[PDB]
């Protein structure tokens, strides 16, 4: 099931019972994927959106939809599509989780600072919903992390993972192209039984998306 806005810029699609994928188009419309986790104690998002207007609109949508508060957001890296709505998060009392490095880079890029609480391996539980954040090393950016939902074996790769039709790695000015391969290998070694994989943008797939990205990096 999918739910969008009248303009069509914001869409939310259900993966399973309590897991949805939020997608926003940043204008040439450029999409960005994130997750919406419906828990017994509120809504949790994996990544915000391009800017504050889109992020606020996204939050307004899911809150109206599930009739609950978005309590936390996990930021996967310090770029606009991930941390663009940080000001909106902070003004609404939404906890913006991130690694210390992501917080450092957010500041450098002119964004308000996220919590910087996430360690290399951080397990978070919101109600019955379990979430694991993992820093696999440098790739798309120096700070990129992945998110794992152990109850569903769902992997949110962020921009470290490209979609099936993607033949372009995207912006590599802040990337560590050579190390990117080792980082993907660390994700593969850590999670031996992956089901669905959500790329930074594009359609949800499986472990084959990680192999595809390694192919592009060759
Ligand atoms: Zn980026």
């Amino acid at each position: 099931t999918v739910i969008k806005n009248e303009t069509g810029t914001i869409s939310i699609s259900q993966l399973n019972k309590n897991v949805w994928v939020h997608t926003e188009l940043g204008s040439e419309a450029v999409p960005s994927n994130g997750l919406v986790l419906n828990t017994s104690k509120g809504l949790v998002l994996v990544d915000s959106s391009w800017d504050d207007k889109l992020t606020k609109e996204l939050i307004e949508m899911v809150e109206k939809k599930f009739q609950k508060r978005v309590t936390d957001v996990i930021i996967t890296h310090a770029h606009a599509d991930r941390i663009g709505g940080i000001k909106t998060l902070k003004e609404r009392g939404i906890k913006a989780h991130s690694t210390a490095l992501t917080a450092e880079l957010a500041k450098k890029n002119g964004y308000e600072e996220p919590l910087g609480d996430l360690q290399t391996v951080t397990n978070l539980k919101f109600g019955n919903m379990k979430v694991e954040t993992f820093y696999p090393g440098k790739g798309h950016t120096e700070d990129n992390i992945v998110v794992w939902l152990p109850q569903y074996n769902i992997l949110v790769g962020g921009c470290l993972v490209k979609s099936t039709s993607a033949k372009d790695l995207g912006n590599v000015a802040d990337a560590y192209v050579n190390e990117w391969s080792t980082s993907i290998e660390n994700v593969l070694k850590r999670y031996r039984n992956i089901n669905a994989v959500v790329p930074g943008h594009g359609e949800v797939g499986d472990k084959g998306l990680l192999l595809h990205t390694l192919d592009l990096l060759k």
